[PDB]
């Protein structure tokens, strides 16, 4: 019952300033960040936005190197140093240790040190193989090196436990320790080798393999003895319905931070691109595809409706009177068009049968429309926030339709978004030399961004 400061993090001017659509754009370029739970921070971007120590930061900018934070990263840190549970649901290499290892430190050195009397520790790392452990600990140990008010011991089945057991005799603020490991040494010595009464932070590591290998019933009972106001962290790379019931049950008010889980496109839509050289090339494309639609309408018959999007008001005047002169009729919105005329357009849209509506990208924010069988995008977006809005026209359920981008070939950003938007398998279902110019030009992106 001695209180305990779980509270610690103060959010930078730069992040503080950031608006919540610039989050929201952050957060899809971020591999997919997806929240939930009340409460929760932005994100920050960079070491220094996270009141760091001096040594914490000449190691991970000096040492290690790290240019720039993955995005459980970006979104666990902030969220973890606020004092929330935190669920961390994100692929094997993305940085997990890091994401909780951080805050841990934090906490445990704000702490009152272990008096005579005190055995320790005051985090507790659990996680499921020898080996893993092994590996926390060495994570633990280099960004604890420098500093004597923080020891680590790593408590496993680990040949010679009685290694272990001598050095937990001195008392020690972290222990890594697989889960059986855990509870035989709360029972060695009398209980008095290792107690619980001081741990206020908890992580669980690798959390489903965790359960996988039988160790639900160890960590339950760990989780019943220390105090109910222990601060808890779960990070893992998937997150079956037997881990979420534990960790509703387990933790306070928690939040949920999931790494590119689902598509930030509904996984119903189709979507696919073409490369053009030129304006006149993509034109070329509009108009072929347009007659495909056509061709598949004739082969049906033995209400299927399109939108495309265009960048401007001359843009889309002009393709206009040229899809007209291909004999192609379309209604056309943008601003240029009084509220009358826009309005006799969508009705026009809505009423005929398999039209095409073209439409200004920012005209179809507040666009009355109902979703569509296909959408072209004649000009290309450069934003996730865009793209996710533009392809969401056709996203309806099981019956979502196809979601075509008629893309430049120096249009790198647009590549980009691709790139990360597209499903894997569409991905991999791309011919190889479609996938090798998309990843060339994302790659180009990607370099001359940070560069
Ligand atoms: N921001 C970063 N930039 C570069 N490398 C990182 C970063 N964060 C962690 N790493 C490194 O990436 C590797 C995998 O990190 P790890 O925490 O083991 O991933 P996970 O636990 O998600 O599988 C480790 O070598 C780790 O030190
Ligand atoms: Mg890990």
């Amino acid at each position: 019952l001695e209180p305990f400061q779980k509270n610690f993090y103060i959010e930078s001017e730069t992040v503080s300033s950031m608006s919540e659509m610039e989050v929201e754009e952050l957060r899809l370029s971020l591999d997919n960040i997806k929240i939930k739970g009340t409460g929760c921070p932005k994100p920050v971007t960079k070491w220094s936005q996270l009141g760091l120590s001096t040594d914490t930061m000449v190691l991970i900018t000096e040492k290690l190197h790290f240019g720039s934070l993955t995005p459980i990263q970006s979104q666990a840190l902030p969220a973890i140093m606020s004092g929330r549970d935190v669920i961390g649901i994100s692929k094997t290499g993305s940085g997990k240790t890091i994401s909780y290892l951080l805050p841990l430190l934090r906490q445990v050195k704000a702490q009152r040190p272990l008096s005579k009397h005190e055995t320790g520790p005051m985090g507790l790392i659990l996680a499921p193989t020898r080996e893993l452990a092994l590996q926390i600990h060495e994570e633990v140990t280099k960004f604890t090196e420098a500093d004597t008010s923080i020891r680590s011991v790593c408590c496993t089945g680990g040949s010679e436990m009685k290694k272990q057991i001598t050095d937990l005799k001195r008392g020690t603020e972290i222990v890594v320790a697989t889960p059986g490991r855990f509870i035989d040494i709360l029972t060695l010595n009398d209980g008095k080798l290792l107690s619980t009464k001081r741990i206020t932070f908890v992580v669980m590591d690798e959390a489903d393999r965790l359960f996988d290998l039988g160790f639900e019933p160890q960590i339950t009972q760990i989780m019943k003895t220390v105090r109910p106001d222990k601060q808890c962290v779960l990070f893992s790379a998937t997150f079956p319905n037997k881990l979420r019931s534990f960790a509703v049950r387990v933790l306070h008010s928690p939040i949920s931070i999931t790494i590119n889980s689902k598509g930030m496109v509904n996984e119903n839509v189709k979507q696919k691109f073409r490369i053009c050289h030129s304006e006149d090339e993509k034109f070329d494309n509009l108009v072929q595809l347009i007659h495909e639609r056509s061709e598949f309408f004739d082969e049906v018959q033995s209400d299927a409706k399109a939108i495309i999007f265009v960048s401007s008001q001359n843009i889309c005047d002009f393709i206009s009177k040229k899809l007209l002169n291909a004999g192609i009729v379309t209604c056309a919105i943008h601003a240029g068009k009084p509220y009358q005329e826009r309005l006799m357009n969508l009705e026009k849209f809505k009423r005929e049968k398999n039209s095409i509506l073209l439409c200004t990208e920012v005209l179809s924010r507040g666009l009355n429309v109902p979703e569509v069988s296909l959408v072209i995008i004649y000009n290309a977006v450069k934003t996730f926030a865009q793209y996710v809005h533009t392809t969401g026209r056709t996203a309806r359920g099981s019956r979502s339709g196809t979601a075509i981008t008629l893309l430049l070939h120096d249009e790198l950003s647009g590549a980009y978004i691709l790139s990360k938007a597209m499903r894997d398998e569409e991905i991999k279902a791309l011919d190889p030399l479609q996938a090798k110019e998309l990843q060339e030009m994302s790659a180009k992106f990607e370099s001359g961004m940070k560069k």
